[PDB]
């Protein structure tokens, strides 16, 4: 009926990153590249998120292992979550800072989360979050509009501290909007003012091309790079404040740390496993499939399908046909398939080399991503990576 955050802390696995400080100049180096091609098709960057069902941000970027010194010298009693969706970044920031409150915004769109799903997941009550943003409109809940920041102080009274930002933007324009904003607000808003220039905006941004300048008077203070960023693109967390501006992370030096990070480093697995979420990820995955999967549970999934498959096609109109179910039975089998290949498969360490191992090693790799869909595969490298930490 009621839980302690700190001891839900252990589901989440240890962060692994890169930070680059904004100095002034150049090291004047002409640093080489590296570079590395990873045969892989996998988002394997959810290989250490089995415990986590409906989001799974917290696995990928945390507060108190980035800008953990920033918390301690600010010490936010609020905490402003904007482009959130199932919130479980929020999730861990509330088992790492057990005494914040939160604000959390998330785009109303209806085709992402606009609840924080995975908090209440793990967390439990939603008591601590002030501001849920019930009640509002499409636009007021959009970063990109006015009315949005107008109405962030609607519950809080205490000035943005430290916002935080995980909303995938349309383009760079959006994310300007949004950062201009901000800029906007902490420069009008009586209550940001009265604290100060002392603000801070960390925000995930792609970089996409070099030397672009951030908006007048938003300057950039460190750049992340995380290991749980997916490996194929520029992905980045920016921690931006008021100041003289500078210029955004540039595709090169991102590319650079970001390989740096898949060639040297291991992922962690989560401490403690939660047999709750793992049951939830294989029965969303597969439905019926249980826990722990070895040579049997697999041979009775087969057996279940084998069964289900020799069923004669009577109902009352012909709406749902058994051969359109012979595709469910044939997303079934390609899961079955990979499943055994990992079942089967030497244990390795937790890195994109043994990845690229289990990949090339697997026959069918185009017809499964061809069969499942990205949500789907998603959920079965959550699975696939329950089955390589479980094993010796
Ligand atoms: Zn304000």
């Amino acid at each position: 009926q009621v839980i302690d955050p700190t001891e839900q802390l252990a589901y989440f696995p240890k962060i692994t990153f890169e930070r680059l400080k904004n100095y002034d100049t150049s090291s004047n180096y002409a640093k080489g590249k590296l570079t590395r091609n990873y045969m892989i098709l996998l988002p394997w960057q959810h290989v250490n998120r089995y415990n986590f069902v409906f989001s799974s941000t917290g696995c990928k970027v945390s507060l108190k292992t980035c800008i953990g010194k920033l918390m301690k010298d600010l010490n936010p009693k609020v905490l402003y979550f904007i482009g959130e969706g199932a919130g479980n970044w929020m999730a861990r920031t509330a088992c790492e800072y057990p005494d914040i409150k939160f604000v959390y915004r998330s785009l109303k769109d209806d085709l992402d989360h606009h609840y924080p799903l995975e908090y209440q997941r793990v967390i439990g009550e939603l008591s601590r979050i002030i501001d849920s943003g019930e009640g509002l409109s499409m636009e007021t809940t959009d970063a990109t509009q006015k009315t949005h920041w107008d109405l962030i102080h609607r519950v809080s009274k205490d000035a943005l501290l430290i916002t935080l930002c995980d909303a995938e933007f349309k383009d760079r324009d959006d994310f300007f909007k949004m950062v201009i904003l901000w800029r906007k607000h902490v420069l009008s808003c009586r209550i940001c003012t009265t604290y100060g220039t002392d603000l801070y905006l960390f925000a995930k941004y792609h970089a996409k091309d070099c030397n672009v300048k951030l908006p007048f008077f938003v300057r950039s203070v460190a750049t992340f790079i995380m290991q749980g960023s997916k490996l194929s693109g520029s992905e980045c967390y920016i921690l931006l404040t008021l100041g003289h501006h500078n210029n955004l992370p540039c595709h090169g030096e991102i590319q650079n740390s970001k390989m740096k990070i898949a060639v040297c480093n291991d992922f962690y697995a989560a401490k403690k496993l939660d047999n709750k979420s793992i049951e939830a990820n294989c029965k969303s995955l597969l439905s019926g499939l249980r826990i722990p999967i070895n040579k049997k549970e697999l041979n009775r999934q087969r057996r279940l399908l084998t069964l289900q498959s020799n069923h004669s096609s009577v109902a009352t109109v012909g709406g749902s046909k058994v051969i359109e179910s012979k595709w469910l039975t044939n997303k079934a089998n390609t899961i079955i398939d990979w499943l055994e290949h990992i079942l089967n498969s030497p244990k390795g360490e937790l890195n994109y080399d043994f990845f690229e191992a289990l990949e090339n090693t697997y026959p069918n790799m185009i017809k499964l991503i061809d069969n499942l869909g990205n949500a789907e595969i998603k959920k079965l490298i959550k699975v696939t990576g329950y089955m390589l930490v479980s094993k010796k």
